[PDB]
């Protein structure tokens, strides 16, 4: 694999900048000699570069306080601020320039949130595909959450090989006139290297926001075991849903039946507008 996994930079209230980690690889490429480059949104960022690691993953440098470079892949806020991001969707761009192939290029998403933005996590698996085929209206129910202000935030616990094809599915599904609202694809820390996983996931996600905000409203899932991930992450009992292969969700908190088109018909009362 080759490709950056999308990434999620939130600013403090000191305006400080956090990142979830970076989980780029240059698969196709063929050590210790490459130097990459970073652009985000068409613009070079000087000063920053990263390392690559045998297997083609790829960190930051950072000294430490013994002086022993460390294999971060959190980049620093100084660094993170660097990339000078706007909110919501950048283009970012790692180079890899190697004596033996030229330079190389992948391309990838990062988003940047604020502390008091709000997430609604939905999974993939099962949530929007009917077993882990799409089930009806979740496009149309998603993208009216967007537009109430809400961030819509996938999860998958697939392959990192799949990846780039997972990206590929949510974004060419149209129901109706609705397509899929655009927003980052957490991957499981299973699925990829260390230089029920899921719960662990959305910890990092949360702890990337400060303790005292819990930044995901809602979330979307196929198994009761989703709901324990949400419920431990800060979720209330009421705004998860879980639905079964018969494209019927249950309200948790309520123990209430409701389909899609439903719960897009409540969706000032249960995604009340953030303007
Ligand atoms: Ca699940």
């Amino acid at each position: 694999f080759s490709g950056v996994v999308d990434i999620i930079v939130v600013r403090q209230p000191d305006d400080s900048l956090k990142s979830m980690p970076f989980h780029i690889r240059f698969g196709t490429l063929k050590n210790q000699n490459i130097n990459i480059q970073i652009t985000v949104n068409d613009k070079k960022i000087e000063d920053v570069f990263m390392l690559m690691l045998p297997e083609g993953a790829c960190y930051f440098p950072e000294l430490n306080a013994k002086n022993e470079i460390q294999k971060k892949l959190r980049p620093s806020s100084a660094i993170l601020k660097k990339f000078n991001l706007k909110n919501g969707y950048n283009k970012i761009q790692f180079i890899a320039e190697s004596d033996l192939q030229g330079k190389q290029l992948i391309e990838g998403k990062i988003y940047l949130y604020n502390y008091d933005t709000k997430l609604v996590i939905s999974d993939v698996d099962g949530t929007v595909t009917k077993s882990d085929w799409t089930h009806d209206d979740i496009a149309e129910l998603y993208t009216n959450i967007q537009k109430n202000g809400y961030k819509m935030v996938y999860l998958s616990s697939r392959p990192l090989y799949f990846y780039n094809y997972t990206q590929g599915y949510l974004k060419g599904i149209i129901q109706n006139g609705f397509t899929m609202p655009d927003g980052p694809i957490l991957l499981s820390p299973d699925q990829i290297i260390s230089s029920e996983f899921k719960g662990a996931l959305l910890k990092d996600l949360r702890r990337v926001f400060p303790e005292e905000v819990n930044p995901i409203f809602a979330g979307f899932g196929n198994r009761d075991t989703d709901a324990t991930a949400c419920l431990y992450a800060g979720v209330i009992i009421d705004n998860i849903f879980i639905i079964n292969e018969q494209s019927q969700v249950e309200i948790l908190g309520k123990q209430e039946k409701s389909s899609y088109k439903k719960i897009n018909e409540k969706i000032q009362e249960l995604f009340p507008r953030l303007p």
